């Protein structure tokens, strides 16, 4: 996807491929689905 459009406002992301760049998740250089 376009990185990780999920947020980690609570503290962490749900997808382990995503990293928390609080409050937004990102994807740590991994293949982008």
């Amino acid at each position: 996807g376009g990185g990780c459009g999920e947020t980690c406002v609570g503290g962490t992301c749900n997808t382990p491929g995503c990293t928390c760049s609080w409050p937004v998740c990102t994807r740590n250089g991994l293949p982008v689905t």
